[PDB]
């Protein structure tokens, strides 16, 4: 399992839910003894490496392929180059430390590609703020990445595209949310879905039509939702102070929070946070109703992948330099 | 027209014809009078201007939309700087325009613009061989339009360029001394751009050819090659041999290969390869006159003559280059 440098939470509360999670449970499981869908990742319970544990998933899961992973992020490193180590130490340590969190069912050559992915996604977003030859390494990158998946693989690489494209545009300074509801679908824009569900795909080594995907919408939208409100709650900190710096603007739930209820800023965490433990719930309940209905495996493995990418999220924040001691 | 900072010829002795030649004559009535195929190009006699004319072709033609193209390869440069001395780069933007200006000279507005981006990305490439996302999407825009202004043609333009790019990564680290002058003249026709330089005769004559058509034109094409191929390796003696005593740079010059083998100055070197790039014209205006008899698509006459305008386009280009000069 990959070293911890640091754990921290924001709000400083932890909780339990009134009735077990049944369907939660496979990740506890997974701890003990192998579960489907799991043979590739180490499962941990944070709270026994001494990391805060404010949510309801039971465990997180991590790659065990995570060794590849920094070797292949270094690798595509030293391709691109061809304080400014620290900014590079940095940039590897979260191109891994994220999809092997995010995405832990990646077997070796699979944490590979993903690392090479999130080196690339991370490096563009650091960005903002010979052309032939820059051209050609992406080309090797999608060669290999198609060699791995046929399938997947075009898909994988046209969400990391759409992703650029949509950086490239900018909400206005002057647009303001007058509901929490507004501010959640716009920020769920946010997300890379296109990548983020191929990643799944990937990892999971299993392949959906997007048809496949309308039944699994709700629980979509509930997951791109956790995700995005964790990475507001625990980036928050990290944001103030480049705002105190470099005048950044702060477009966080928290403070969005802070001017719909009109309240402090420490209880505008504590109420995304407990958002947050309603969200899971709602997740809970929705996989549920999900079992009732006549699932695929593989919808029903891309179900539980999406729970794997919100438990490891809050992992790789919890665990992440930049959020804690910004 | 475009103006020319310099004029110069390596040799000096200039052509005298004995028998005149009618394939040519087409480039000389387009000088007084509209020609087909010549609508977007000013004709001229080079001599004229006072650029030094060694050859049989009687004109040289010159694309009148080279303003709209220095327009566009200084975008494509501004954009390359910003997502990354500066006598190198006006240079560079000079070269990417008079190349294909000259070479290319049936180009419109569009398709003018699209061969100062494409020369411009080469060149640049070539100094080099002498963030990774924001670079492609440069590539990715640039191949878009490309394909939009000429769907049939664009694709092969754009690969093209690439298969280029991996030529020069198979390139030899060094020639041995060459033993034959036809060995050596395989050798140069290997290195040319064959499938850039056929696309771009399709792209700015605005017509397309199979790999089928291609092949009555073929023994013309190797003349092509080798008139291009040749005329470039004398032009640019002077400048390979200055570089070579100051860094012991290596030669692969026809000039240096002649000299070898008959063992003889190089003075006398240099009217020999003129002499047999005179030979070549002659031969290039033969394979005219059967072609002519032989029945011929139209585009085919259009690719053929193509040819031959970048053969005297380059000519010019290589005499108005500043650095082939001084």
């Amino acid at each position: 399992m990959r070293p911890i440098t640091c754990s921290f939470d924001p709000v400083g509360i932890s909780f339990q839910t009134e009735s077990k999670q049944e369907n939660f449970e496979f990740l506890r499981e997974a701890i003990s003894r192998s579960v489907p869908g799991l043979e590739n990742c180490n499962v941990f319970d944070p709270r026994s490496l001494g990391v805060p544990w404010p949510t309801s998933f039971p465990a997180a899961a991590q790659s065990k392929y995570w060794k590849d992973a920094e070797e292949a992020a270094a690798e595509l490193m030293d391709q691109i180059v061809a304080k400014k180590a620290a900014k590079r130490r940095e940039l590897l340590d979260t191109s891994v430390s994220a999809p092997m969190n995010m995405f832990p069912a990646a077997n070796a050559p699979r944490a590979r590609i993903m690392a090479k992915a999130a080196l690339l996604i991370f490096m563009h977003d650091d960005v903002c703020e010979d052309i032939l030859w820059q051209n050609r390494i992406f080309k090797e990158f999608s060669e290999e990445t198609n060699r791995e998946d046929p399938v997947v693989g075009p898909q994988f690489l046209q969400g990391i595209l759409n992703w650029v494209e949509h950086t490239r545009k900018a909400l206005p300074a002057s647009m303001t949310f007058r509901s929490f509801n507004e501010y959640i679908d716009y920020r769920i824009g946010d997300f890379a879905v296109d990548f983020c569900d191929a990643a799944i795909l990937l990892t999971c080594e299993i392949f959906l039509t997007p048809a496949d995907m309308e039944p699994l919408r709700k629980l979509h939208r509930l997951y791109m939702t956790h995700f995005s409100l964790t990475n507001d709650l625990y980036s928050f900190n990290k944001e103030v102070v480049a705002e105190q710096e470099t005048g950044s603007a702060v477009i966080n739930a928290v403070r969005v929070l802070e001017q719909l209820v009109d309240t402090s800023t420490r209880s505008a965490k504590v109420l995304l946070r407990a958002f947050l433990w309603d969200l899971e719930l709602q997740i809970h309940d929705e996989l549920t109703r999900l079992k009732g209905t006549d699932l695929t495996p593989s919808q029903w493995r891309f179900a539980r992948g999406m729970v794997e990418v919100c438990a490891g999220n809050i992992f790789y924040s919890a665990t992440c330099l930049r959020y804690a001691k910004p």
